[PDB]
């Protein structure tokens, strides 16, 4: 029952960025509830201090597939071309990654998800092992999946933090 050593992240940005630069959080807002509900992420205030990840690869695949299907529906409605490129990054978790569920309960119990892990501030490029790229051709309907390894990845023994996030 150890914390996961491996987590996954769906993102629109490509490895030429992520493999060299890692992921950087939107900002300095470390309110766990605002992050988990998305209020501080891109669709909200775009200032969350956490980069979202999941220990469940399937979770990130469902997310990617949903964004792809939304591109398909936009084409069927004439408000899009149907083209879609998404990425799933495979990431080594360390002590800056905090379990969402435990962090949520710590927050609500004090001031008031099971597979989600909040990476505080950054996921350095050395933590990012590989990426799966999924390309959906909106014109022909064909989907193609490719994989790439990060030469900058550092293999070391780390796992997610066992404790909830606290500010
Ligand atoms: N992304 C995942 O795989 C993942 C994993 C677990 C949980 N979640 C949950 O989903 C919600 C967050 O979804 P999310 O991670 O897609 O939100 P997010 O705001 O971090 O990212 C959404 C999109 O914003 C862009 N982006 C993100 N950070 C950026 C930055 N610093 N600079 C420039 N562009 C940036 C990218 O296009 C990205 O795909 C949360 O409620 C979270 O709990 C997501």
């Amino acid at each position: 029952g150890d914390p996961p050593a491996t987590v996954y992240r769906y993102d629109s940005r490509p490895p030429e960025d992520v493999f060299q630069n890692g992921f950087t959080a939107w900002g300095n807002n470390d309110n766990v509830l605002e992050h988990l509900t998305g209020r501080s992420c891109q669709v909200g205030s775009s200032n969350s201090a956490f980069v979202s990840t999941s220990s469940s690869r399937r979770y990130t695949e469902v997310y990617l597939e949903h964004r792809m299907q939304e591109a398909v529906e936009a084409e069927r409605a004439g408000r899009g071309t149907g083209h879609f490129i998404g990425y799933i990054y495979e990431v080594r978790a360390d002590n800056n990654f905090y379990g969402a569920a435990s962090s949520y309960f710590e927050y609500v119990d004090t001031y008031g998800y099971q597979s989600d892990y909040l990476a505080h501030r950054r996921i350095p490029p050395e933590n990012i092992r590989r990426v799966t790229r999924v390309y959906h051709n909106g014109i022909t309907g064909e989907t193609t999946t490719t994989e790439y390894s990060n030469a900058r990845y550092v293999s070391q023994q780390t796992r997610a933090n066992p404790n909830p996030y606290t500010s």
